[PDB]
């Protein structure tokens, strides 16, 4: 079978035919493979700086997969799409028990393509259908970000769940739209809590340190965000908008977040930081716990999104097909053959300037 | 009138004759002063710590008040005791509409005896019965607490809401009793979150760089509570013990809070900023935030109790008056008459060594 | 002007001009009418069925417009639709903008008490109350204000649940989850698909076999369909209990008689529709079954504003997730200008009626 | 061993000398029985009113008891009271340890089914289903029992409640909230004093005048009586409608219809007891109402573990806070050893009663 293939903590990928006798099955439904995606975490794992590692050689790379069920079985109909949720429980855990494995007790679950399970790069796997999220043919082409928007999903939901804690966080007329969310660093992570909080119907600013991509531009556009080059820091921005309700570190890009944001964060706000720095140290002033203790703010670390996140993105990403179909159009960067093994090894091992999302097509 | 007046923001206090015409009424009740209690923050104001300050030439200190109802209005009878609640709304924001200034937006409520508002350490004031909480005679003696407990209330009420994020956070027995918290520092704050945690049933740990004092060893042994001496850092503890669900800094006398104490939260945990230091800087670590993002960690600001956290302080009191007697009856250090003009000014000034609370006596 | 008009209580509904200056105003935004939508309720005004210097009220309170002058957030061509329920000023959820648990009664209602409706050339309103509706949705869009009911009826059932320690499935799902939609019609479809939407399983019941829309909601929402006619008996013999029943149609006298042993441990019902005549007997064994197992029934009424917004995020992934059925809602459009058939619209509902809608031109 | 027995669903108890190796062992920590409470389930089963390789089961629910040696964190001379219903096994709820919440009803119930209780002279139990009872209430910790499901009861209405946007006062608490208890005894007595507790404003109705316990509450917690023999009309009237109203007693036929039309917008009736028989008239007006209000009916049932720890805390406060009323709640203690008045009270409630209490000696 063929297979895209890594040997952690080592730096290194092949595209080539493996004995699929070793490969990790999961259940009893047959699944051929038709797309995957890549992002940050492969990049990281194939160029060995996930520094973490079972009488296999090697494991199967890839944790964004949709593939075809190739015979009927319980409520899965041959021809039927469908994604595998990638976050699998340690067994043990309440959390875990419940199908809730992003809130894990122990730390032992299991993550597909990264650690204790064979990812979804390879020709075709087996799965329980209880892991796996049906995929409307109608978002055929788009559908492969359910499984990075249901990151997203699960940490907005969180977030709004955190902000029950104030007795009346709507506005005068019983929405969010009056809330004011910043997206730190865009990229797929950014851009998809942009789109999702102006769903949601909050106010956004998307913000870097550079002029916005062509995407970019066409989601500013059609959702009316707005945008902050923060190439000579945040003054501007807060002498020109004030603070925020919400502020997310999307991209993790920023050695001094807290130092940075915390000012532009307004009374009751709430920091959810998804991406971090990877390296480093700053100095922390006594001012920033001062100010969040005064005026209730809470900083939120955010992530991986479970099953129902997963249909919570398919459904989003329907209504953006209709909402704003510019940008939907955008978000595949571009698909890769896995017949073309120069190309392909090329995006594995690094992004292209601009990128959303790369997918791979299985021919 | 008698008063204890302050000057903000400059060092200073006297206890002499004022003009009752100059000071500030609320409403129709009147209400005789017969205690008042002391905390860090009066320290501060008398010391002119607050460096933030209207047609007043000063201003009555002094916000944890009891009073006796001078005559009959509605609901309040002649002789019923009653302590006023000290933050009072903008007058314009949804959270102040509601009650809840704690969760102000505009900054701009009223603190008796902070800013805004003369305090209560005054021989009688007129009140809005809408602002008073009934004290029940049998809680007289320990009653004054009523209004530190208020913020502790309202602060474990906010946690515990917070981690409503967790899809189960209960133990396999239904209850909370598996979860660990670890208490900073003790005094009247730690000790109150000590004994309302252990009211709760959660496991706690009382922290401080020294032996316990002779309040906190009848805390540990009537509350089965435990205590770690963390003069020499918090490896011992977290080698010995492993790590806690919430973390309480309650006197921020760590400088390096976050260093600290992030590596002994456990996953999905929170810490619970209700101190924090006053001065100084201290370097992050990039490793501190990938943790919290990690493992869905929140940190969050606690501040100000309401009306209804007000009334749940006297319910526990009530209660830890059958409880915990003999720590009950430790909690009011002394207390101190009005007429004891040096002994009153030196407390006022100053706290003691073991101080939990300093109630001064009206006479 | 140009109104749809009424004189509540008594019965009856003209089309005619009307003196504009008399008309209600509710702020500086001037939007020219394009569509309404006609309900149940519209029916029962006109006929003399609800008790609710001024002669008449303009009908109305489903409607989208365009606004004509670019003001504060609104382009000049933007499609709103304004939210018909208002506060009554005095109460604490009407102040939070949440009329439907406004705690005096004393709120408007569009069309129906204290405010003129929608069912004119033109009004004036603020921006607050109007919910923007994408020109992608222009079609259906008028579906958002009755979606918006159903929206916050969800929304409100999922939130009562949330007393349940675990009511999430193996998976962490509500996919496990059964509802039981007792009714069609707009209101029961709607119910259908937005439950479908969230995940759960759902079953349509009537007293009858389904029709063309509901075999279309049937195949490709992948519901369930329950023939009525005979009692329940043999549904819950087949399926066994539900989670949630819905009464969306209040087509049963004895509904709490016949569906709450049809309702599972834990399990909700909630009640849109009602009977509006009769007296039907309670057996002691209903209320034993309801306290031994937490069950609750829960009274289910009008959406607001952040109901319309997502309302409009709902019908715009309709139309990809499920596009036979939604080209299928609406029913008809009848124009102003044809006064006979209008009549006949505003004064009964058709058979197998969903939606009809009025194009103003 | 002493026991008190009985064999469902034939009426009839015995006390006896049983062979202690077939009754049933929970865990490794052996208690010793002090205490027993008697309540209504108690009454009902000896009457053979319930149909629920043994011969027969061990009656009772409610136990204090004290540990006999040191075992992990219990010690010897500890006073604890067992949870009484316990989990299936199969469930997710179960499996969190809430069976209050089981979702295939085979949960064992101490006492009742599946599951010898609490009145032997010992039995061996597991330290997760064991609440600490602090010797400083002794007295009346064998309360904390039945007010386990008091305290589930208030939690559940107050979660449900969260659907409402605002439903807290101007003074940001629930003091401006208004509930109506319907009937006394045990059950009603300690709804009331609970939502006293929580500082909701209470009025206690019975088709009589108080009792002396009554009377002592009102005065002593501030609460109102509304005498309801003549209906509750003068009450409507007089102090308008209820934001909660408990069924606590089940004594009433008519509840749905007597007691909606109290019921005020947003309201909540929460039925703990219930009839047990007959049939009634349903007028299409209460549900109505019920619709256009949200209104929410809700079934009451089961403490759980964390609801006896919040219990021993109320009961804890009382005695500060209402000396009076908590000094008579107890009614009276019986001796396991007298066996004339034991079987009598077993057998039928006294007029008056609160908890009555066997003591084992
Ligand atoms: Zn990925
Ligand atoms: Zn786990
Ligand atoms: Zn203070
Ligand atoms: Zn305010
Ligand atoms: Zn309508
Ligand atoms: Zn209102
Ligand atoms: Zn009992
Ligand atoms: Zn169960």
């Amino acid at each position: 079978m063929k297979a895209i293939i890594v040997k952690p903590p080592n730096a290194g990928v092949q595209v080539k035919d493996v004995d699929e006798k070793k490969l990790d099955s999961y259940g009893k439904i047959k699944i051929r493979t038709i797309y995957n995606g890549i992002c940050g975490t492969d990049r990281e794992i194939v160029n060995g700086k996930l520094t973490l590692s079972k009488g296999k050689d090697f494991l199967v790379l890839g944790h964004e997969a949709i593939g075809v069920v190739e015979e009927s079985y319980h409520g899965f109909s041959q021809g039927d799409l469908v994604m595998p949720v990638n976050r699998r429980g340690c067994g043990i855990c309440r959390n875990c028990l419940v199908g809730r494995p992003d809130f894990c007790e122990t730390g032992e679950f299991g993550e597909a393509g990264i650690h204790k399970m064979d990812g979804f790069m390879r020709e075709w796997w087996y799965d329980d259908p209880k892991y796996l999220v049906k995929i409307p043919k109608s978002i055929e082409d788009i559908g492969i970000l359910a499984q990075p928007l249901a990151d997203i999903e699960k940490s907005i939901e969180e977030i709004l769940e955190v902000q029950k804690r104030v007795p009346v966080w709507t506005c005068d007329d019983g929405t969010l739209n009056c809330r004011k969310v910043l997206v730190v660093g865009t990229g797929p992570i950014g851009v998809l809590f942009t789109l999702l909080f102006r769903t949601y119907g909050l106010e956004v600013w998307m913000a870097n340190r550079r002029e916005p991509t062509e995407v970019e531009q066409t989601v500013i556009e059609e959702t009316k965000t707005n945008y902050y080059n923060s190439s000579n820091g945040y003054d501007k921005l807060k002498d020109s908008v004030g603070k925020f309700d919400v502020i997310i570190d999307a991209t993790g890009a920023d050695v001094n977040i807290l130092g940075n944001v915390i000012p532009l964060l307004g009374r009751n706000g709430v920091l959810g930081l998804f991406g971090f720095s990877t390296s480093g140290s700053v100095p922390l002033d006594y001012k920033t716990l001062q100010e969040i203790v005064h005026t209730n703010k809470t900083i939120i670390g955010l992530v991986n999104g479970q099953k129902p996140h997963f249909q919570q993105a398919v459904v989003h990403l329907a209504s953006w097909k209709t909402l704003y179909p510019k940008a939907a159009k955008m978000l595949i960067t571009k698909t890769v053959s896995i017949n073309d093994e120069k190309e392909l090894l090329k995006v594995l091992r690094e992004k292209e300037h601009g990128e959303i999302k790369i997918r791979i097509l299985w021919e």
